[PDB]
């Protein structure tokens, strides 16, 4: 019921998700261990399965270990049917142990368990107060040869054990036949193959329909959230349409994917995806700015909040970002042989910060190993004394019971080489974050202001990490006071609100008739009214109300970016989460094409049209630079885009290039799309 509640699928800021990759995390059940070349018993080989399985995790839920630590989500592999050949790759055999080579989304991977033992962890889970999120990898099925059928499974697919189609002979037209991708361009890489990997074609209306029919399984099962595999290999529009029609369903649920990005890097396809595909990413310009500060020390701490600051401004959705330290594609935070106050630091930032908090397994058993799979390697220890889960136990509640830290603000109060000192701010309740980097050095902190309340306020880390108490004056300044060499300290003030305030609204796009989830405090107990705009929402359109959290139908209102804000009964006006996206109607993938389009170099070919998926006629918003090089060739363009089912489109193309726009000529380009199929559109540019 509350913004808190395990039943709240949509919103995760509220909670720490804990990253396991299922076959190296706990062996609860040999029975269903996979054997001979595909198994390694001793554990020399990396690539083969160990055995960790969905009873593994269970019992880890059970006996406490992943209770007891605070955590509130598991992130796990692909539950799907995989491959279950053994591929010599590099001299070395490799097997499908991170459920990456998919077979048959509709079926398990009974290496984890079958589908009993999958919703034992739904509901073991869900009796905890843990959510599931799980790996989807729509891309691709599986390894394939051109040149032969007879390596691997030729990324063969079935549906429910029905064979639908291999990459050799592919006679129902269900994958790519293109190459692979050499990662030159996004272009490149999303109609190509990822490495050899059987490429799902999903202009085919039947992927269109499997994978819906797919992820609608898994989401009856329980699944509360999906993190998708290579989003950048995928169209960004196929994807836009596919989360909307899972908003549009019976489960609404949090979405992620992985766009990775290399330290000191930003990207603004990244952040087009993550403002606009309607699904959220992982956040790497936070991640490697973390891991520079502290496991690297290459940026210092006033870089630190130049990247938080600049994240702030580049995405719309902050408090979606999924923050973590490390993951499966990264080395390991814990350098060997070093000391573990940086993962301890990294984590009680991540712990108190902005976004989606996730930590990969073992990070609290500070486990080594760099690339991969030396990054996978079995959880090396149950232990729940190290420092490193204390941290964790201790500071992840907070952002249960913490408003700030679920949704505040972010403010910088004190910065140095080596200290960085943050608030978090959400109506009345506040949380102030001290971090000193240097193992050697105390620092003096003086005259430091703040907006907690006057007050003695111990550390919730209760100096584990040599953290202090200080004392707030009644004008926020904070008593003189030395920050401990390695010191890390957590001061916090919870309050009641009396005023409505909007913490989040999920998910953040969706076509009139979705129901979305607002989340907060102050609303108050009695139903009072939702706007869009000004558009408001009263009575039948108001699915339930209380206190923290809100459910709504989105109104009948114009297509495009709006704010929404909330109103109490006794008339109390809210703050507005701003850049919620509202659709046209239920969506398709269309895929334009443009012939004779012929332009100068530095110019590129953008489609428009009157629909706000088509941008409104802002050449601004227009869509592209489009795609000339794999499935169509220059001087023809071609770009996959989300539009409206079963509607009307005017729509024109545009060349832009050096500050300047030239419009096609003569009338609109029309076109009615399918009421429910992907589609594809070809016209001639019109001189
Ligand atoms: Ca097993
Ligand atoms: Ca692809």
């Amino acid at each position: 019921s509350p913004d808190t509640s395990v039943d709240n699928k949509v919103n995760f800021s509220t909670d720490v998700i804990y990253q396991i990759v299922t076959d190296r995390f706990a062996d609860g059940d040999r029975t269903n261990n996979p054997a001979g070349d595909a198994f390694s018993g001793d554990r020399s080989n990396l690539k083969l399965y160990f055995g960790g399985d969905w009873q593994g995790i269970i019992d880890k839920i059970n006996d406490g270990y992943l209770t007891g630590m605070g955590v509130t989500a598991l992130w796990i592999s692909q539950p799907v049917e995989n491959i279950t050949s053994v591929i010599k790759y590099s001299g070395v055999n490799n097997t499908s142990y991170h459920g990456y080579w998919a077979r048959d989304f509709k079926q398990t991977n009974d290496a984890f368990g079958d589908f009993a033992d999958f919703q034992n962890l739904i509901d073991t889970a869900h009796a905890h107060n843990i959510k599931v999120v799980i790996d989807f990898a729509p891309n691709h099925t599986s390894p394939a040869d051109r040149d032969n059928p007879g390596f691997a499974e030729n990324g063969a697919l079935y549906d429910n054990g029905s064979l639908l189609g291999a990459h050799s002979n592919d006679t129902a037209g269900l994958f790519h036949h293109n190459g692979g991708t050499d990662f030159s361009t996004i272009e490149d890489g999303i109609y190509k193959n990822l490495y050899d990997l059987a490429d799902i074609n999903h202009n085919n209306n039947a992927m269109d329909a499997y994978f819906k029919s797919a992820i609608d399984l898994w989401l009856g099962m329980g699944v509360d959230g999906i993190r998708f595999d290579a989003v950048k290999h995928m169209p960004f529009g196929w994807q836009k349409s596919f989360v909307s029609s899972i908003y549009g369903g019976d489960h609404p649920v949090f979405t992620f994917g992985e766009w990775y990005l290399g330290a000191d890097q930003t990207d603004g396809d990244n952040i087009k995806f993550a403002n606009e595909s309607g699904m959220n990413l992982l956040d790497f310009e936070y991640a490697q700015e973390v891991r520079e500060v502290f496991r690297d020390k290459t940026e210092t701490m006033k870089d630190l909040y130049e990247v938080l600051a600049s994240t702030e401004s580049q995405y719309d959705y902050i408090n979606n970002m999924v923050t973590f330290i490390d993951n499966h594609d990264m080395d390991r935070f814990q350098v060997a042989g070093s000391g573990t106050r940086a993962t301890e630091q990294a984590l009680a930032l991540t712990l108190t910060s902005r976004g989606v908090p996730a930590i990969y397994y073992g990070t609290e058993q500070y486990m080594t190993g760099d690339g991969d799979p030396n990054n996978r390697a079995m959880m090396t220890s149950f232990n729940t004394g190290t420092t490193a889960y204390k941290v964790i136990q201790a500071l992840a509640p907070l952002r249960k019971s913490n408003p700030a830290i679920a949704y505040g603000t972010t403010t910088e109060r004190w910065v140095n080489n080596d200290v960085l000192i943050i608030e978090r701010k959400f109506g009345s309740s506040a949380a102030l974050v001290a971090i000193n980097r240097n193992s050697s050095a105390a620092y003096p902190i003086s005259g430091l202001l703040s907006s907690l309340p006057a007050g003695t306020y111990s550390d919730v880390l209760n100096g584990l990490l040599n953290g202090n108490s200080i004392t707030v004056g009644s004008g926020g300044a904070t008593t003189n006071f030395t920050l401990a060499a390695g010191g890390t300290a957590v001061w916090q003030y919870t309050a009641p609100e009396t005023s409505p305030a909007i913490g989040n609204v999920g998910p953040t796009m969706g076509q009139p008739g979705n129901i979305v989830t607002i989340d907060g405090r102050g609303f108050g107990g009695t139903a009072g009214t939702v706007y869009f705009g000004t558009t408001v929402v009263t009575g039948s359109g108001i699915v339930s109300w209380e206190d923290t959290q809100i459910k709504a139908v989105i109104p009948k209102v114009a297509a495009g970016k709006t704010g929404v804000s909330v109103k109490t009964s006794s008339g109390t006006a809210s703050n507005t989460f701003k850049s919620f996206n509202v659709l046209t109607g239920d969506q398709v993938t269309m895929r334009f094409l443009v012939n004779q389009a012929n332009t100068n170099y530095g110019t590129n070919v953008y489609l428009v049209g009157n629909a706000a998926e088509l941008g409104s006629w802002d050449p601004n918003k227009a869509i592209g630079p489009m795609y000339n090089q794999v499935i169509a060739k220059y001087p023809s363009w071609y770009y996959d885009v989300s539009v409206p089912a079963g509607t009307k489109l005017d729509f024109k193309f545009i060349k832009k290039g050096g500050g300047t726009v030239t419009w096609e000529g003569g009338g609109n380009h029309t076109y009615t799309t399918p009421a429910s199929s992907v589609g594809t559109v070809t016209v001639d540019w019109q001189n």
